[PDB]
């Protein structure tokens, strides 16, 4: 474990430290700036019976923070604070993305950016433009995250660089329905040489037809392709710490099938209000608004409400960073039941 160059929320470090120290019934000797001109914070704490732990917390010029507990008189104690602070960080913050997707033009990219900034914690700026390259920044100031998205106009190459955090998650979610199997695989597994392309599509297809049952022949072509590609990605997925993004094909399909269904019941879903203009939210589940529910059978109301609720809760959990494969499969199975019911 390295405590160098961490992406800590600087304004939260002292509070997190004091809370950790209080939870342990340790005592503060001091918390304040370091000697001289050194940038950062020094925390000195202890408890009766052992010596003082000094933890030096260096603020680096790039905005990251390096924790040094290998100093002072009580390093085993200081390491407890270092690990507390380390464990405040989402594991994904330690990953890097720098990928290129082929076959993109500005009129296809721009709507994805605009959709993405419909999220409350997401904004984007056009960072630079010339005849060869347009560069955009997607920014979550809330979380401290920024993603650089560059379209190389003359080659059609769309480059995504940063970390796989909230900006990446929102952008790739909205990009996902445009991508071919290989692109979709790249954004979901974040690796360069995936094996989805060697999965026998007809076998996967048969799996899907089995789950969809009665709904299968009513599946929209676009929904069937997204689900089957997604199934290939799950089937060839490498060993990952987290498989949650492998639920993107299901969630995106629900979004499409659901919009299509409520538009067909005279409830068109339009940005920027989105689904919100149709739902009220009681407890942990959403329910349809009376003006709209009045036009529907109770069954329709229930399927639509369940679908929107599952979509919203799972997606919110993904966009806000909140057996592993078996758990994922439980979620995907549920999502397939939902899609099926949407088709009735």
């Amino acid at each position: 474990r390295s405590y160098k160059n961490l992406n800590l929320v600087r304004a939260n470090i002292e509070t997190e430290s004091r809370q950790f120290i209080e939870n342990k019934n340790y005592s503060i000797q001091s918390i304040g700036p370091m000697p001289g001109s050194r940038a950062g914070l020094r925390v000195v704490f202890t408890r009766p019976g052992v010596n003082l732990a000094t933890v030096d917390i260096f603020y680096n010029g790039d905005g990251s923070t390096t924790i040094q507990y290998l100093t002072g008189a009580n390093r085993s104690l200081g390491q407890e604070l270092a690990d507390h602070l380390f464990e405040t960080i989402n594991p994904a913050e330690f990953e890097q993305v720098n990928m290129v997707l082929q076959g993109f033009v500005e009129t296809s990219v721009l709507p994805v950016l605009e959709l993405s900034a419909d999220e409350s914690h997401i904004e984007f700026r056009e960072h630079s433009r010339n005849a060869h390259t347009v560069v955009w920044k997607i920014i979550s100031t809330s979380y401290q995250d920024e993603l650089t998205v560059s379209l190389h106009i003359t080659t059609g190459k769309l480059q995504i660089q940063g970390r796989p955090l909230s900006c990446y998650r929102v952008f790739t979610f909205n990009l996902a329905a445009l991508l071919d199997l290989q692109g979709l695989e790249k954004v979901l597994i974040r690796q360069e040489d995936g094996k989805a392309n060697i999965v026998q599509q007809e076998v996967a297809r048969t799996y899907l037809q089995t789950v969809m049952a009665d709904a299968y022949p009513h599946l929209h072509v676009t929904a069937e392709k997204l689900l089957v590609s997604g199934l290939c990605v799950k089937l060839a997925a490498p060993d990952l710490p987290d498989y949650c993004m492998l639920l993107y094909p299901e969630l995106r399909t629900i979004e499409g099938v659901l919009k299509s269904k409520m538009s067909g019941l005279g409830m068109p879903v339009q940005q920027p209000a989105g689904f919100g203009t149709y739902f009220d939210k009681p407890a942990a589940h959403y329910i349809l608004k009376p003006q709209f529910a009045a036009t529907l059978r109770p069954e329709q109301i229930n399927i639509i409400s369940t679908a929107y609720t599952f979509f919203n809760v799972e997606r919110h959990s993904l966009f806000h960073m909140e057996s592993d494969m078996a758990r994922l499969m439980g979620k995907a199975t549920r999502a397939w039941g939902i899609i099926k019911d949407l088709y009735i």
